[PDB]
């Protein structure tokens, strides 16, 4: 039986669980803690080399890793996931773009501000990102003032991408109302059938 | 006809070049600066909204961004990048790695040092690249070790992702040959036709 290794909370985790509620499959999730009892212990290594989670592991022991992947490899063949040409690769750009100029920021400072809650031991690094996500959500904005969703004319996995995220921006200390078109999509996606909020880190941390 | 615009030395602006090469697409290259007149002039942050090299524009207007899902776009039906199933999966996984856990200290490293020679300038940063780049040539050599090419059997566009800057990773003061798989498969996929080096930096500087 498929099984998830992730982080209650964790937003790239989210990706993997809500993609495959999505498309129709049942998966057992694993808890799986930070450094040498999960991450970095010998067993989760050997599941993924890289030592983070979200990792999917399949019935016949196949171990999945990356978040934006594991949505690729899932949506494939759904309306979720459009077929080769341009839908596709602005999928791509999107996914890409939630790795690199995102997710660094957005998910990093909320990991600091309100799940560990050490503001205090990362000035510096939390300026720069709330400089480069107020960048990212410059970005989102100038797309989704114009069209509804991030691709095309209806949502795909690279609204979910930058849903998982984006959904607790209020955690990384960013007021959606500043950008009020993206608040508009969050909702968008948001009302989609089939798709949970992560609840608050208030209430589901220890 | 078909335009790079990009910088002389990157990894990124590389893999667009170099994909377009492999598949046989003629293309212009357009030197882009970094900043006003450059990535953050107004005709360039119409092409692309993120103002970052490279960006890739078609003949119709098409105008493409990101260099890995440039990748992606120009390798679909070659022997660079297998169909949906699990060897293309382990293919985005790759380029998903490479963006987040390889790019970020590898790619920066060099550039800070070997391009902008600024590295009393960026202490803490650049010696979180050594110990995070470290960490990342280490997954490429536990793999590598195992296998010749990243994916299956055979050169892919998860190989080219991580060449791009790998394959100059002196210049982010990684040596090589402490990681040996990794040394074998960089002259491995410089051995492929078509396959152009990056320049060392003190000849473009
Ligand atoms: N590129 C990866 C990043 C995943 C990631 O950063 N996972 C974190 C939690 S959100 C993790 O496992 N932390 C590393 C550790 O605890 O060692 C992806 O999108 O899956
Ligand atoms: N995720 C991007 C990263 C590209 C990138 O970092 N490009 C830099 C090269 S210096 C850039 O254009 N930055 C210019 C700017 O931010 O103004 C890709 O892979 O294409």
């Amino acid at each position: 039986s498929m099984r998830i290794y992730g982080m209650n909370g964790s937003g790239n985790c989210w990706k993997a669980a809500q993609i495959l509620s999505l498309t129709g499959h049942d998966f057992e999730w694993v808890e799986t803690s930070s450094g040498a009892a999960g991450t970095r212990s010998a067993d989760f290594l050997a599941l993924n080399a890289i030592g983070k989670v979200p990792v999917v592991v399949l019935d016949d022991g196949t171990a999945l890793r990356e978040s934006n992947a594991i949505l690729l490899h899932f949506a494939e063949g759904t309306p979720w996931l459009p077929p080769p040409g341009l839908a596709r690769t602005r999928v791509h750009e999107w996914l890409f773009f939630e790795q690199y100029s995102h997710e660094p920021y957005i998910a990093v400072a909320r990991y600091l501000k309100s799940w560990l809650r050490q503001a205090h031991l990362h000035e510096a690094r939390l300026a720069d990102c709330a400089t480069r996500g107020a960048a990212a959500l410059d970005v989102m904005e100038q797309h989704l003032a114009g069209e509804p969703w991030l691709v095309g004319e209806g949502p795909t996995i690279a609204d979910l991408a930058l849903f998982a995220y984006t959904h607790r921006a209020e955690e990384a200390d960013f007021d959606l109302a500043q950008w009020p078109a993206v608040l508009a999509w969050v909702d968008r996606v948001a009302a989609l059938p089939g798709i949970n909020l992560i609840p608050p880190l208030d209430e589901i941390l220890p």
